[PDB]
C-alpha cells in the first residue's frame, strides 16, 4: 500500500491487523507543526517504482490511502492524483471534509469530484459526525468505480456489528438529508461567508489592537468565497 | 540683580544697556530640553551671599527677576518666593502666564497672587499679547507695593514712544474687558477644560493606536481641573 505518513490511528491499527508492507508518502510541514502535504514528486511512477525497489519484500501497490484534507484543512489537487497515480485504488480518507459536493468552492478537491475516473476505484470515507450534522461514530464509504460487490459487501459486513445503533443511522442518513434542497446550500454557504467574514475581522483585529495579537494563519489578502491556493510565491503558509 | 538664567533676549539687552552685575539663577532641565525651575535652595539667603561673595564688583542684590512661568509653562509655587526671598524687589517675567487672575486654578501662581507683601515690592509684566486676545507689542506692568510715582512714571516715559499705536493701546484694554463679568471666566474656564480634555484623548489615543504615538508630557492620572504639581514621587516630568 501507499499509506500517507499524514495518516489516523486506525490506519495503524489496519496495517497491524492485516499482512501488509508500506511505502510512506513524506508531507511537509512548516516551523508552527502544521502538517502540511505530500510534494507532487511523490505521486509519479518515478518516486514510487525507487521506493518500491529499496524496500524489501515489496511489490508494485494496489492500494493507496491519502488523508485528504489534512488535519488543518489542506485539500489535494486530486485530479492530479487520480490522473497520475497508476495504482488501481485510491482511498481518500476524507475524515475532515465530509461536506464536499454541498459547495462549488470544493470543485476538484475530493474523491467524488468530477467523473468515473477510468481504470481505478476511488474511496472516501467522509466522516459525516464530525462536519457534518450527525450522531458519533457515524461514518459512510462512497465509491466510485466497479467494485466486486459480494466481497466488498462481505468486507463491510466483516468490520461493522450485527445489531446498530438505528439512532445513528437514522442520524447519518438525516444529515444527507439536510443538504438537499436550498436549505442546505444556504447552510453551507452561511458557514463558509460566516468563516471568512471572521478571518476578516481577525486579521482586522490584529491591525486594530496595540501590541500583540492573535494572528490566523491565512493569506494575507482574503475577500472571495474560494479555497485559497497555498501559492509558493507567498509566505503565509 | 539676580537675573534667572531662564530668560529672555529682552533682559540679555538690558544688562547690556545697564552698569548691573548679575548672579544667574540655576534652573533645572530634563534630558528632553525643556527648561524647567530654579530648585527651592537657590532663593535663600545663604545660597544668594555666596554666590554674592564669589562674583567680583558684587553687592547684595536690589532686584530679582523670575520668569514665572517657563515657556513650558511651570509656574511656581510664588509665595514660597515672595515670603523667602529677601530682596526689595522681585520682578516676575511672566510672559507666557498673564491670564493668572481670571480662574482660581492659578491661585498663589503669580506676583499679584495674595496680598501686598510687605517690605518689597511685586512686578509683574504680562505679555497681553501672548495668549490673551490682544494685538501684539501690547503689554502691561503690574506692581504691588510702592514705587516713587514720578520716577517709575518717568522710567517708563524712557522706553515707551511719544506718539503710540491706538490700536494697540484699544487692544491691550480690551483684552482686560473680554475677562470682566460671567463670559471672561467662561472663556478662561472652557479653555482649560477644553485643554484638558485635549490632553486626555492624546493620552487615550496613545493606548488606543497600534505600535508608537505621540506622547504628551503630563501627569499619568490627570481628571481635575488645577496646575498638577510636579512631585518627587513621580518620574513624567
Amino acid at each position: 500500500i501507499l499509506i500517507d505518513r499524514n495518516c489516523h490511528k486506525s490506519l495503524t491499527h489496519l496495517m497491524m491487523m492485516s499482512d501488509v508492507t508500506p511505502i510512506y508518502f513524506r508531507p511537509t510541514r512548516n516551523a508552527y507543526g502544521i502538517l502540511g502535504g505530500i510534494p507532487q514528486s511523490e505521486f509519479q511512477h518515478a518516486t514510487i517504482a525507487k521506493r518500491v525497489k529499496e524496500t524489501p519484500n515489496a511489490t508494485w501497490p494496489v492500494h493507496a490511502v491519502i488523508t485528504n484534507s489534512t488535519y488543518d484543512g489542506l485539500l489535494y489537487n486530486t485530479d492530479f492524483i487520480k490522473k497520475t497515480l497508476d495504482v488501481k485504488s485510491i482511498h481518500f480518507d476524507s475524515a475532515w471534509v465530509p461536506y464536499t459536493n454541498f459547495s462549488p468552492i470544493y470543485e476538484g478537491k475530493c474523491g467524488m469530484s468530477g467523473g468515473r475516473v477510468e481504470g481505478k476505484v476511488i474511496y472516501e470515507t467522509q466522516s459525516t459526525h464530525k462536519l457534518l450534522a450527525a450522531f458519533s461514530q457515524a461514518s459512510m464509504i462512497h465509491v466510485k468505480g466497479d467494485v466486486n460487490e459480494e466481497t466488498f459487501n462481505e468486507a463491510y459486513m466483516m468490520h461493522t456489528t450485527t445489531s446498530p445503533h438505528y439512532g445513528i443511522v437514522a442520524s447519518t442518513e438525516t444529515a444527507a438529508a439536510m443538504m438537499k434542497g436550498n436549505a442546505g446550500k444556504r447552510l453551507i454557504n452561511g458557514s463558509i461567508e460566516r468563516a471568512i467574514k471572521f478571518r476578516k475581522e481577525i486579521k482586522r483585529l490584529r491591525t486594530e489592537s496595540d501590541g500583540w495579537f492573535f494572528d490566523v494563519w491565512q493569506p494575507d489578502h482574503i475577500d472571495t468565497t474560494e479555497c485559497w491556493p497555498l501559492r509558493s510565491d507567498s509566505t503565509w503558509h
